[PDB]
């Protein structure tokens, strides 16, 4: 069954994030779009490193909890991204160290939080806009993500972490990994004179 | 048997801490409360990455070593936390890098060692008070933890590391992971202008 | 079959890089030389942590895709290294954090990007020249690597990462690991007074 | 057979060091003392993450290679430690990142390279003297380690890394892990005002 292999892929990818330090405790959740249009999401209060595939949540496009354990409360803004971007087929939301660290900085650019010095995040994602800080579970987190969903596939929630989309769970996972990697390079480079990509070198990647 | 699954869960969670770098050598110990009220703790001189479930220590509420290998000497303050907080059902004590690093700083706040810039540690734990430095195994470590046990679920022992409680071993592990994560962000952010959560944003999380 | 064990070794080594944080997402590719002279390379759009051995790409010396999935676009400069260094039997290309970080610095030395303070990179690789930044997939990346292939076994592509060769896949992997380790020490040491190896201590290692 | 379980323990411990980032490539070697007095050491050109237990080297006290693959060239100073400390039963030598980083600093103390701010390295090892930098394989590395072997169980080789002993392989591994952890805290704390252990707090640990 295709749904069974999708549940195992989510379990497998979730465990990978947990063992490699991307996921911290019960902080985070993943979701993908099944062929029929329904959602497959990690349940609430679930450690990403030991997920039960047959207990993964199943939510309809309108938000109706269909089967599996209770979905995570963060699924509310997962649905906002699917409803405003037809090319979004999977959402990866983690509180990875360096992306969450970047999101806690004053004077960030809410249109694109990283200035590119490597070509990969511009090629895969482009602009990473900043979502304002709200209490976890706030209505305005999902409402803001719905405004930016049509023309962005990655987002940085302030004092929270990144939220990355993709046309497949593997793609959204890889995109999340390159975003967290780029934020990690920002802090590593620090005050050193970085050779940023010039405006012309950026335009060659937007194609 | 429920006790068998609790022993395996402790072995499993311990190995996770070891493979992901939270536990260093034989430095650390875990304990949980069994349904009958007795304790299940990791034994002394035991590497958390290769625990034998059927050799885990079993200690009564009064401190009597019942079965299994010799319990860790740190179990003495584990019992202090259970005797002064009825909601404490598991204790996780590790010398994780960034929490232990934070505990070695001068001018720390002994009422709450971290100023929140992310909402999660305030939501799950609240205040992380500082326990003074003593020789490992000192009577005063357990005596101090008994004073703060009633109204705190996490503690930072100076020049030592963190000690986190929970209503379940999974909860105490997740809480430990978010505390160590927050101390890791402190050193990563460094002297950068951090956007701390304002007093009003903190009060919305204490509910 | 020898080819089967070479496919498994590539799968095994690739997974090791992925689980230990050297490989990030789909960023990277490995290749080795089979006894008959043909290439065995990781395919495009493939996560290094879950490679299928029987789907690894097979490319002839002239660049003809023979079997397996579509090879990575980076294979183009893999072939440039084999065609200009008969002792190169395997190529490891990853975007590891600290090597990629070093490659983003202004004022680097394009003849040797690291000044030795440990003896190991000088013993195994020697000089690590800098390849200019181009758009990923540019013809000039392979053309430049062909110029430096005869007398170098490691290369640092600016705003990109390292590219390391070896007389075996294990050797090229070990060389990559010591290069990334040395770049990691550079940023860790920072502005501290480092005791660099003197010119005489370097000459004793070039033998 | 006891020797078989010792070979598996060495293989198991070696893999743990490799997967957790302590060992980098083929850089490093482990050895322990068998009951009969002979040595069990990791062979040369061997990746610590995939050791064959039945191919581990076997060396007599006088240095005669008895069985298994060719022992590592670093075994020469392993034997120097056993011949000058009867309580040394295992030697762990790795080029771990932060210990190797510390060993590259000018103005180190050759009597004890770390000033204690945590009690654990003083309790387990005590003084960590500095061994001068020589070409890898130099006679003077083993000769210097033989001078300090009688009254020290850990050593820091300049521009090289740590070398830790123990009364068992598990003990030497745990000691190595706490030494590398302490060097990691040194760089993390940096220029921050550290609350070092006072002279009186150190004397309570030397007992």
């Amino acid at each position: 069954k295709v749904e069974q292999s999708l549940r195992e892929e989510m379990t497998r990818i979730a465990s990978s994030f947990f063992q490699r330090g991307y996921a911290t405790g019960s902080a985070g959740n993943l979701s993908l779009l099944l062929p029929d249009g329904n959602l497959l999401a990690t349940p609430t209060g679930s450690c990403l490193g030991n997920l039960d595939p047959q207990r993964l949540s199943k939510v309809a496009a309108d938000g109706e909890w269909l089967s599996g354990d209770k979905p995570s409360a963060a699924v509310l803004f997962h649905l906002a991204l699917y409803r405003n971007n037809p090319r979004c087929k999977a959402v990866v939301h983690l509180h990875s160290t360096w992306s969450t660290a970047l999101s806690c900085l004053q004077g960030l650019d809410s249109s694109n939080v990283i200035r590119p010095f490597t070509p990969y995040v511009v090629m895969r994602m482009g602009n990473v806009p900043l979502v304002p800080y709200y209490r976890p579970g706030d209505k305005r987190i999902a409402q803001d993500l719905a405004e930016l969903a049509a023309d962005n596939q990655a987002f940085l929630l302030a004092n929270h972490g990144p939220v990355v989309c993709g046309e497949s769970l593997q793609e959204a996972a890889n995109n999340m990994e390159e975003l967290e990697e780029t934020a990690k390079l920002i802090f590593i480079l620090g005050d050193r004179p970085i050779r940023y990509l010039t405006a012309g070198e950026i335009a060659e990647l937007r194609s």
